[PDB]
């Protein structure tokens, strides 16, 4: 059922939604689109602790939400998936492919996945598992070409030949310790291609071969780097490996301000409870591989 003991109210419970505007439009889409990824962090930490990203949504609901766990776009757009259809949208799983800036290519692999939902004959992207300062705060109108300004960046999706486009606008960058200026986590494009798409409906057993590979795969960043991201009011804490950091938009001057901290090994616990409120039953192993990843 839908009342005191149930799966949708732990859900509700889990992302600090106490709301009941009883309405199924956008302003709730966006509201639990937004409460959804200030508590509910992308991070694929279960990787390296030595356990596995499982792809169900019974396990992926026990762990992100009774375990107060995060987790990738097959776990965390999955629950939001399963959250969004038991209230009643329309919604629908998308397979897309995400951009990588040293190859000028799309992943070959649909490695992504990210929703649509239709209200009242409107569409509507939205995506709680991408993670970083490419996560939208708000869902995007599927509407070709069009400048869609949100607090992280203008974000705009373009269609060309069957597929759809999501790309970004970002501010300049302001890192006011220029011994990270150089940092692998960064990069210096304002314009961001993020991913491309097709607006095919999809079901999870879609991704049953790259949930293992992406798992598994040392071409895989999910491998190389261990992470976890998690959205503010104003900003963005993201770690990698032992490398803590926190955008804050729009600091001053049209530009973002980022902040870089090195953390040791016994730092990490705590910085995972009190930024992210991950807390782990197996030891993490940090990792700051080569694969392009950036914040
Ligand atoms: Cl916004």
């Amino acid at each position: 059922g839908s009342g005191s003991g149930s799966d949708i109210e732990a859900y509700f419970e889990r992302i600090g939604y106490k709301k009941s505007r009883n309405k199924l439009d956008l302003e709730t889409l966006t509201d639990i689109l937004q409460h959804q990824i200030r508590a509910v962090p992308f991070e694929n930490l279960n990787i390296h602790c030595g356990d596995a990203m499982d792809l169900g949504l019974e396990a992926i609901f026990d762990q992100v939400v009774r375990r107060n766990r995060g987790g990738w776009x097959l776990q965390v757009n999955h629950l939001l998936y399963w959250a969004l259809t038991t209230i009643g949208f329309e919604t629908t799983m998308l397979g897309g492919y995400v951009y990588s800036t040293p190859a000028k290519k799309y992943s070959t692999g649909m490695i992504h996945l990210l929703l649509q939902v239709t209200i009242d004959g409107r569409n509507y992207i939205v995506d709680a598992g991408f993670g970083r300062s490419y996560q939208m705060w708000q869902p995007l109108e599927l509407i070709s070409g069009k400048d869609q300004p949100q607090v992280p960046c203008v974000f705009r999706l373009t269609e060309e030949n069957g597929f759809w486009y999501l790309d970004q606008i970002r501010r300049e960058q302001y890192i006011p310790n220029e011994e990270f200026l150089h940092s692998d986590l960064l990069e210096d494009s304002k314009y961001r291609k993020i991913y491309s798409f097709t607006l095919k409906p999809r079901t999870i057993e879609d991704f049953e071969s790259m949930n293992t590979y992406l798992q598994t795969s040392p071409s895989s960043v999910f491998t190389s780097k261990s992470f976890c991201s998690l959205q503010t009011p104003d900003g963005v804490h993201c770690l990698v490996g032992f490398t803590l950091t926190h955008r804050r938009f729009n600091y001053k001057d049209n530009t973002d301000l980022i902040e870089f901290k090195t953390l040791s090994e016994e730092e990490i616990e705590k910085v995972l409870k009190n930024i992210f409120n991950i807390s782990l039953q197996r030891k993490l192993v940090p990792k700051h591989g080569d694969r392009f990843f950036t914040i």
